[PDB]
């Protein structure tokens, strides 16, 4: 029933089953309970009539789901801290979230930070000491309480409570047709909602997290090996990490036998991606899921078949979730009809409650309808008979020639066209407008002798999909596209190395 006791069914059916490993190190489910729970309890003796947010720091270590359960088994909501947020915002989060504590199984290195710092081997210590005991069941963190705080880089925290989750995880386990004892990938540093996809419906179903780390990602030879051996048959990645392995030749079934469920979210997943998924995995079931942190991970989803390949150049990104309802608005607060673009605005049980301490920012996006809550996305798209369109960013529409197009519109058609096998467009401004437009791809195979061939090919074909205004004026090429930590494309790095 509870989210808690469903996870914790496992500890007692399939105790020695491993819950979650990274490398070498593993923890079973009997493993996670027992530390769990004495974490909770030492927390609940430490601060016994509290309730503020801990501070959990770290990577891909065991002891940060550890962590994150031991808080909210004392009531407690943790903010996850990945070792690739700068210190700076480190140092904001640290006084924007009242929290009192942080909790690291490795070294912190951001500067003095004003919270109660128990770190290596005080974090072993407790385990240590506290082994065996058990927190008051009634401390756990339940309905509207807040259960994790995820910040969004911008940097405001977002709230997401007991009821929002279970609302998620019910959802995603039972639409993305998971089973038990499964392998889940985790690649999304906890720092990012994505990794909450496969970290709460592993465990409720009992399954094992696979974690892949940021050195690993930076060694192909050590990432393909650790898939290798993985035998992951849940895969949630962002569109970008899976074009990546795309890249190696290997990638494929014979890697990954048992793969069966392929989740994205985060991104635009190219239809030329999942195309190529099912022709190396023609075992696998591919799922677009779509929505913002602000919405509890994601509240749309749909099965990415062939047929829909066939008919949706541009992938649809998914019916939303029973529970909930979208709401498409145009230039004025008014609902746009069925097929219009506007502005994807989200209500339900998924909402958040709101960003941390922060009122204007929340009155700003936040609103409440008919008795609950909504959020205003600033995403551009539109709905046809319940399912979603992603157009792409208000803020990211360029406007030439007095004409508005979104940024991924263009992505989308650069990316349709031959020799392109990944692109970004980089906007070059003049100012507060815009001057010409920049396209980063990566080539495909192609037999040019020189570069300005290449270029020829794709803008001639891309004069075929857009407007002569909208087509870049310069290319750039090379061999992949940056990822920032999270595993997204790295628009401000590509805009740094092309603007110098
Ligand atoms: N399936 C999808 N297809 C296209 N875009 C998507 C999809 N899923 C999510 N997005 C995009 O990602 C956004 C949500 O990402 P997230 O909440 O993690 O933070 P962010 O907006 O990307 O960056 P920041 O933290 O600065 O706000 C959505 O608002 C949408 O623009
Ligand atoms: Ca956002």
């Amino acid at each position: 029933m509870k989210l808690l006791e469903q996870i914790e069914k496992w500890a007692a059916e399939t105790p020695d089953q491993t819950a979650f490993v990274w490398r070498d190190a593993k923890i079973t489910y009997k493993q996670l309970k027992e530390d769990s729970d004495a974490l909770a309890h030492w927390i609940s003796s430490e601060y016994p009539d509290d309730r503020s947010p801990i501070m959990v720091y770290g990577h891909m270590q065991p002891e940060m789901i550890i962590n994150f359960l031991g808080c909210v088994k004392a009531g407690h909501a943790y903010i996850p801290v990945d070792l690739s947020i700068p210190a700076d915002r480190v140092q904001r989060i640290a006084e924007n979230s009242g929290a009192k504590l942080l909790l690291s199984a490795t070294a912190v290195t951001v500067t003095d930070l004003p919270v109660r710092i128990v770190s290596e081997d005080n974090l072993k210590d407790i385990f240590f000491t506290h082994k065996g005991n058990t927190p008051n069941p009634e401390h756990a963190v339940k309905g509207d309480e807040n259960f994790y705080i995820i910040y969004t880089s911008g940097p405001k925290g977002v709230q997401i409570t007991y009821n929002c989750l279970v609302s998620f995880t019910k959802w995603a386990v039972e639409d993305f047709n998971l089973q038990t004892g499964q392998v889940f990938l985790n690649q999304a540093p906890f720092s990012f909602d994505l990794s909450v996809m496969d970290i709460y419906p592993s465990l409720v179903t009992g399954g094992t997290l696979w974690a892949i780390d940021k050195d690993m990602i930076a060694r192909p030879k050590d990432l393909f090996a650790s898939l290798e051996q993985s035998d992951i048959q849940v895969w949630t990645s962002t569109p970008s990490f899976a074009e990546m392995c795309l890249m190696e030749a290997s990638f494929s079934e014979s890697m990954l036998p048992n793969m069966k469920t392929f989740l994205f979210c985060g991104e635009v997943l190219p239809n030329e991606v999942a195309r190529k998924l099912i022709e190396r995995f023609p075992k696998a079931t591919i799922m677009n899921t779509y929505g913002p942190t602000e919405a509890t991970v994601a509240v749309t989803g749909i099965h990415v078949t062939e047929e829909v390949l066939d008919q949706y150049k541009s992938l649809p990104v998914g019916y939303c979730k029973s529970d909930c309802r979208l709401l498409i608005m145009k230039e004025d607060g008014t609902i746009a009809p069925d097929g219009e673009k506007g502005e994807i605005v989200i209500v339900g049980p998924s909402v958040s409650v709101g960003y941390l301490g922060s009122p204007e920012l929340t009155e700003k996006a936040f609103t409440m309808i008919d008795g609950e809550r909504a959020y205003k996305t600033g995403d551009a798209g539109y709905v046809e008979n319940g399912l979603l369109f992603y157009n792409g960013r208000l803020d990211f529409q360029i406007k030439l020639h007095g004409y508005r197009m979104e940024l991924e519109e263009i992505e989308h058609h650069l990316r349709a066209c031959s020799y392109v096998e990944g692109a970004v467009i980089v906007p070059i401004k003049k100012g507060e407008k815009y001057d010409y437009l920049l396209a980063v791809v990566v080539p495909g195979e192609h037999s040019f002798e020189k570069e300005f061939k290449l270029t020829s090919a794709i803008k001639k074909e891309l004069n075929e999909r857009l407007p002569n205004y909208m087509i870049p004026r310069k290319f750039m090429y090379q061999s992949s596209i940056p990822m920032t930590p999270n595993g997204k494309v790295d628009r401000k790095k590509l805009l740094s190395e092309v603007t110098a």
